[PDB]
């Protein structure tokens, strides 16, 4: 079918996606958390700022992309035809520390996606030391896909400012009004084999967390071993994710009250219908459940998960977030959370995304989900696996986080290296 487009709309209030109505709910106290915004926080340090540039360079993303100039208003979403320029807030700071300092502030602040902008932007310069820039952006509005999207547009114009990028010949907008957008029965026929999600040891009661604070730990899978892995993944007949989502599986089942769990996958494939449509920022997002059930051997279980895998995403029009009703309903309970969650970006062409030689130099970095303790995230970038576990610290006992990841990161680089357990 012929993408239809309506610029004459082009400003006028859409609904929201699923994904975003929860969003929003989950600014408040709920099942599984207390309320939290949904936003993504990097610091990058900049050698030589030109503020200038880089001012220049970010009005015109926010001209290029309608996502920008988003705002929620009256239970829906807007894009807002003309916002004053941003003037980008420049701090003078004479240490470290104090950067830390504000870096502390902006990375916890509260966007209100009510008036825009929904984003913030500023930059601290350090005595005798590259200058820092702060960047919060929304998951409300821009998925994952529009992250790097527009953070690789970010840097590309940062150093190359004399190219003017022509202008977007789709809107998410539009994307949302097209009439593509038995899946039901098909899920509606296993809410009797999906099992909770896991039960990790917790602190304390996570609705009892009322103001839930993320951290980060991250790593990396060089480039021959993340090569080698996808090659032993091929001859196992297993997708890289399938690997990386089994071996996450093991550690989480060795600490879990029971060793079969669910698993929430979010996804940011689009349909396509525009050639164009990679090339935009939104919410893209699917939700999509995925069981861990333990066999025999790693292997055995690898491949149940791939099949699951496979058959699931053949039935993402319905989303986890309308099967996790169905559970709560089949089981006569409130609800049904699914709060440990696995973020792939692999596949989007998206390569050099943050390229070691960048000129905007990340150096630090914290994602929010509401209702969600712990989110695996991945991503490749110059031949390597980059991953980071983002999670409610609070919500676990001291030390065991770090533990689990140290276990995943040793055994991801084993099976790697060892052929041993493949069975
Ligand atoms: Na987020």
């Amino acid at each position: 079918q012929p993408f239809v487009h309506s610029p004459e709309d082009r400003y006028q209030p859409f609904a929201l996606t699923d994904v975003q109505q929860a969003y929003l709910v989950g600014r408040q106290p709920g099942f599984a958390l207390g309320g939290v915004g949904s936003h993504f926080f990097v610091e990058f340090e900049i050698a030589d700022l030109d503020l200038t540039r880089l001012e220049t360079v970010w009005n015109r993303l926010i001209a290029r992309h309608d996502m920008l100039r988003a705002i929620v208003r009256d239970g829906q979403q807007q894009v807002l035809e003309q916002t004053p320029p941003w003037v980008i807030p420049a701090h003078t700071l004479h240490t470290p520390e104090e950067a830390l300092r504000v870096r502390e502030k902006l990375a916890h602040q509260v966007l209100n996606p009510e008036v825009w902008p929904v984003f913030d932007l500023q930059v601290g310069y350090v005595d005798g030391m590259p200058a820092r820039l702060w960047l919060c952006l929304d998951n409300l509005l821009l998925d994952g896909l529009s992250m790097q999207i527009l953070l690789a547009e970010l840097e590309h114009g940062y150093r190359y400012p004399q190219q003017l990028l022509p202008p977007l010949p789709v809107t998410f907008r539009d994307y949302l009004q097209q009439p593509s957008l038995d899946s039901l029965a098909w899920w509606q026929a296993q809410l009797d084999d999906i099992p909770p999600a896991p039960a990790l040891p917790l602190r304390c009661l996570p609705q009892e967390v009322e103001t839930p604070r993320f951290a980060r730990l991250n790593g990396a899978l060089d480039s021959t071993r993340w090569h080698r892995l996808k090659k032993r993944a091929a001859d196992a007949h297993l997708t890289p994710s399938a690997v990386l989502l089994s071996v996450w599986s093991t550690v989480l089942s060795a600490w879990s009250a029971q060793p079969e769990f669910t698993l929430n996958l979010t996804l940011f494939d689009r349909r396509p219908l525009h050639p164009q449509i990679n090339q935009i920022l939104g919410d893209f997002t699917s939700l999509m459940l995925l069981s861990w059930h333990p066999g025999e051997s790693w292997l055995h279980s690898a491949q149940s998960l791939q099949q699951r895998l496979s058959q699931n995403l053949n039935h993402r029009d319905v989303s986890a977030i309308r099967v996790m009703r169905q559970l709560a309903q089949r089981q006569n309970v409130p609800a049904v959370p699914m709060p440990v969650v696995f973020t792939s970006a692999l596949g989007f062409e998206q390569d050099n995304f943050l390229a070691r030689r960048n000129l905007l130099k990340p150096v630090w970095g914290i994602s929010q989900t509401p209702q969600v303790w712990l989110d695996h995230q991945i991503y490749e970038s110059e031949g390597e696996l980059r991953f980071n576990w983002d999670f409610v610290a609070a919500l676990f006992p001291a030390g065991q986080v770090e533990r689990q990841f140290e276990q995943y990161c040793a055994l991801l680089n084993r099976m790697a290296e060892d052929e041993s357990g493949w069975q």
